[PDB]
């Protein structure tokens, strides 16, 4: 069984074309404010009553937050996809990684494999690294791949999915503007 981190409603309907046995994690507190990540976490909650899928929903506070800022701050300066990024989805998957362990998960994995931006050997060099270090698996899988992002265009369509139109985090909206 694998245990899933979900950074949001679009990617994860792409994903769930593929898996079929999985718990899914939503824990993002690098998607600020806390106005976005709930309306991040409700479009995944449409997604989960609509599909029946097992989700966990994980801490969002402000200690959370802290937690991660403290992760990425000393690469604030730098540009999306950057060492930033590295740090960020590196935190996200060792708190996946030591959930899968807690709850008998043998594997895990992301949505954000499924997302288009995201850099595919990035995240699958970090879930390495996180593999070797608590033994749980990393499953890699070009979740976009048979066309099925393009798949879960048309169920985001359908569904009335919220599709963001930033990564999450103050310096991605700061971004965003430029
Ligand atoms: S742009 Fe996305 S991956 Fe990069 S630090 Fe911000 S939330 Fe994390
Ligand atoms: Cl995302
Ligand atoms: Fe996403």
């Amino acid at each position: 069984t694998v245990l899933i981190h979900v950074c949001c409603a679009p990617d994860l309907l792409t994903t769930i074309f593929h898996v079929r046995d999985a718990e899914f994690f939503f824990y993002n507190p690098n998607i600020q404010p806390l106005s976005e990540y709930e309306k991040r976490r409700e479009a995944v909650d449409k997604v989960a009553n609509h599909f029946s899928l097992n989700v966990r929903y994980g801490e969002y506070s402000t200690e959370e937050i802290r937690k991660w800022y403290t992760a990425v701050k000393d690469y604030k300066d730098l540009g999306e996809g950057s060492k930033r990024c590295e740090r960020c989805i590196s935190f996200l998957l060792e708190r996946t990684a030591q959930e899968a362990r807690k709850r008998g998960h043998e594997s895990f994995s992301t949505t954000l494999l499924a997302s288009p931006r995201k850099n595919l050997p990035m995240i699958e060099n970090i879930g390495k690294t996180i593999e070797e270090k608590y033994g749980v698996k990393f499953f890699f899988k070009n979740f976009r791949k048979g066309g099925a992002y393009q798949e879960g265009v048309r169920l985001s369509k359908e569904l009335g999915i919220y599709r963001q139109n930033y990564c999450g985090c103050v310096f991605s909206l700061l971004e965003r503007r430029e």
